[PDB]
């Protein structure tokens, strides 16, 4: 027992990290097969970032201007192309450490692990959620660009995020591996509005189920609610409206605990309306929304 | 910017995990060079665990009774010996993936990453602290025994923990890599008292410094305190007494922020006495003690 904010083991991703340098700029790249993927802003200088014309900036670059180093060894760049906000550098060597992988575009509210990197070297790993407003609240300093987010299903790594920037608000924005930003963001040093964020209701309910499984049950009450009534409370408290699709995904947890989803909704309603009264749930004094129902099942069953 | 509970990249440790089976029991082992280390209770059945005579139970076992499997391949066991609560199985093949490593015994209040494993396969990684009472609050199910805790300094892995058991209270106990338990615990299914735990004061102060660096500063006040006055408050609230050695380790953070350690102590005193008044610090509604001053510096400087 016990419930922790667990990241996937990062070994398969560590074997893909490389350093990419273009001119004066260095960031991280992801080497899979014979392609290295990195943020296209590796071609910008500080002056360029205020309003870069990426097409024109890339035309001044040749394959030999992109220095790709896999720790000790240098990769030979034989092609370059820009796809949305990513550059794809074709190298003459397939990464011997390429795991089975997929590129996926995750949905807001889904979770993933991030391997924070600097100069092509992994510094740490943490689990996070894609906010409903398509930002992530990460830990990324200058040079972390190109660090990736991923999930792992047995031996297959699904890459879902590449880090590109920190908004002036301190939250993070990035793309899928085809270079499409999550959210309205553009790769330009301009103030950019992140939409109104909300709490991921289905994840908070999943986490309350994890809490009951792991011994914390003080918040369970004698009440029930309906989706309509619960959603009036979700509205007041900036929680995502709960749908039958969310109730359905909570099915396995409801079955394992014997606590009907609407009954857990009534516990959540009372916690929203009354707070925690100075108590904790799974070591947290707030309602945690970074665990999906799949995360809770995986962690509670010991999947490898 | 941004501050997360970050674990070390686990790749170097994933390459050392193996499955160890003895009779009906399977758990994880750590293969380094030509030795596999695992909890000695791999030799016990359920009946044995109430009061095992490990010496007698080990005498009924031969090298061929220990099945060691490194994912796909079987290791040949050519020796076995018990050292404290660990078994050391000498194998005929050195692990080709053995990283540079050390065995260290960490101090209470220090942090480390855990690679949770089942059947020799890594499931996830999380960061945690060794409590002042020598327990850890982990995420470990049946079969996670043998999963290890570690820190990484560039290319060197310092292994500090091997998981052995879950106390009836749901907290976790284990050993260093020489098989010595942290704390008063014994590897027996008996109710065992974990001492009174305390909050790791130096870590909470380090985390308040991380909060100021990363933009959260509402808790800073116009006050100062002394070590004696602060320790009277630490006493009332079950915090570890602060010493000059702790003040000294906070030196770099005090220098970087310009906030004297005793002034941060006065902010901590007011937070202990008044609570958070429904506010958060680095996304937490409680005072976080799982980041050491070294962790905060490492994370804030981007060390790889
Ligand atoms: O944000 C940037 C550079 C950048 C600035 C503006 C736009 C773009 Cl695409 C990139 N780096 N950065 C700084 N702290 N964290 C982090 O990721
Ligand atoms: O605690 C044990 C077995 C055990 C029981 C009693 C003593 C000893 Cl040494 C081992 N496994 N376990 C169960 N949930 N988490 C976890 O680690």
């Amino acid at each position: 027992s016990g419930f922790r904010k667990m990241a996937f083991p990062s070994g398969k991703v560590e074997g893909c990290m490389v350093q990419v340098t273009c001119g004066t700029t260095t960031l991280n790249g992801l080497w899979l097969d014979d392609v290295v993927y990195c943020p296209r802003h590796v071609i910008c200088t500080s002056e360029d970032m205020l309003n870069p014309n990426y097409e024109d900036l890339l035309i001044r670059k040749s394959n030999h201007n992109f220095l790709v180093q896999a720790g000790n060894v240098q990769l030979r760049v034989i092609g370059h192309s820009m796809q949305n906000c990513v550059l794809k550098l074709k190298v003459d060597t397939a990464n011997p450490k390429t795991p089975k992988y997929k590129f996926v575009r995750i949905q807001p509210g889904q979770t993933f692990s991030v391997l924070a990197c600097y100069n092509g070297s992994p510094s740490g790993v943490y689990q996070c959620a894609m906010r409903p407003n398509f930002t992530i609240k990460g830990s990324f300093l200058n040079g972390s660009c190109g660090s990736v987010g991923f999930n792992i299903d047995y031996d297959c790594v699904s890459f879902c995020y590449m880090h590109h920037m920190e908004l002036p608000t301190g939250v993070h924005a990035g793309t899928d591996l085809e270079g499409n930003f999550y959210g309205p963001f553009v790769d330009r040093q301009t103030a950019q509005a992140a939409g109104t964020d909300t709490t991921i209701t289905v994840n908070v309910l999943a986490w309350l189920y994890a809490a009951v499984i792991n011994g914390d049950r003080w918040f369970l009450n004698r009440f029930t609610t309906t989706l309509n009534d619960f959603n009036l409370v979700a509205m007041k408290y900036n929680y995502e409206p709960l749908t039958q699709d969310h109730v359905d995904i909570l099915g396995p947890l409801s079955a394992q605990t014997g606590i009907a989803v609407l009954d857990m909704c009534a516990s959540l309603k009372e916690l929203l309306q009354n707070g925690m009264n100075g108590r904790t749930i799974l070591g947290s004094a707030l309602l945690e929304d970074e665990f999906t129902p799949f995360d809770v099942v995986r962690q509670c069953s010991g999947v490898t």
